[PDB]
């Protein structure tokens, strides 16, 4: 369980996966939340540069790590707890 002190929570904008994303989560040892909440750690998100998106500037300004879906991709094709810095909202795909 490479993700054990994760707590992750889909964003809106990705609602159409949000199970998908959450069991990928679960997968590798995370919780959860089905909104979110201030038990949050990592909030996945996908946006633009200079993102003006109303949930995600609530988040980014709390300081919680916000990363691409393909964060959660990747750590799951690797088993491994990969830099969250390499997974910003704006990546898009490798």
């Amino acid at each position: 369980k490479p993700l054990h002190k994760v707590v992750v929570c889909v964003s809106k904008k990705l609602s159409k996966k949000q199970s998908e994303l959450n069991g990928i989560a679960a997968s590798l040892g995370a919780d959860y939340r089905r909104s979110f909440d201030e038990t949050v750690t990592h909030f996945i998100y996908q946006g633009r540069p200079n993102d003006t998106n109303r949930e995600y500037k609530s988040v980014k300004e709390r300081g919680v790590h916000i990363v691409s879906e393909h964060w959660l991709l990747d750590c799951a094709q690797e088993c491994k707890h990969l830099p969250e810095s390499l997974y910003p909202h704006t990546y898009n795909g490798s």
